[PDB]
């Protein structure tokens, strides 16, 4: 696993092993992050309201 301990964007948190960040394009990945969620459909996902997340993945809740 749920942690670091693939890399998490600073800015949108998606978790990627490419080099950058396939939903906001940055190449801010960050080694360091935190508590691991997954969503498969955005629009029937619980967890992606709470996180605002608008592109189905794996995302971290903290990102350092
Ligand atoms: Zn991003």
């Amino acid at each position: 696993h749920h942690h670091h301990h693939e890399k998490a964007c600073r800015h949108c948190h998606y978790i990627t092993s490419e080099d950058r960040c396939p939903v906001c394009g940055s190449r801010d990945l960050s080694e360091e992050w935190f508590d691991l969620v997954i969503i498969v459909d955005v629009e029937n996902s619980e967890i992606a309201k709470k996180i605002g997340a608008k592109v189905p993945g794996k995302y971290a809740i903290r990102v350092r």
